[PDB]
């Protein structure tokens, strides 16, 4: 069950102050993806709890198998997922980003009367930047995130200034 792998967003304050106080000391980059599976509650609506659990798998896999085993990867919301990448550059966390969006775009689902179902994902993603909050770092991403919705959806926006 991929599923079980994904990390609860009660250990988001844990591992963010982690991984802050190891980047400023190091210099290494720190970034962050919030990610949601677009269409997912009407998708659930139509097609019922099966389809959406199986989506929910195939998108978490694609998660696992495009980031490292020291990278994280959460749960945030219904339909929404963070991944917090350590160690990779803006061009890197851009390249992750949209691994992820192209292989869930080329997902094949059948529903209940063997059609594919179109699955996409809008990301938003967002360098760390030295400041010590990390609810700046989530709301700077959630920012692109929104800006990834509202431009159509299937996309990924990096913040910036």
């Amino acid at each position: 069950d991929v599923l079980t792998k994904l990390l609860n967003r009660r250990f988001l304050p844990t591992i963010f102050k982690r991984e802050i106080a190891h980047a400023n000391r190091t210099g290494t980059p720190l970034s962050v993806l919030i990610i949601d599976v677009d269409k997912f509650k009407e998708i659930n609506d139509t097609w019922g709890h099966n389809t959406g659990d199986e989506i929910l798998r195939k998108v978490s896999q694609a998660f696992y198998d495009n980031v490292r085993s020291s990278d994280y990867v959460f749960r945030y919301g219904g339909d929404e997922f963070i991944i917090v990448l350590t160690e990779a550059s803006e061009n890197e966390t851009l390249r992750t980003a949209e691994r992820i969006r192209s292989r869930v775009e080329k997902t094949k689902l059948k529903a209940a009367n063997g059609e594919d179902i179109a699955l996409s994902l809008s990301i938003g993603a967002a360098m760390f930047n030295g400041h010590p909050d990390y609810e700046r770092l989530i709301q700077i991403a959630d920012e692109a995130l929104y800006i990834a919705k509202r431009r159509g959806r299937n996309r990924v926006e990096l913040w910036k200034a």
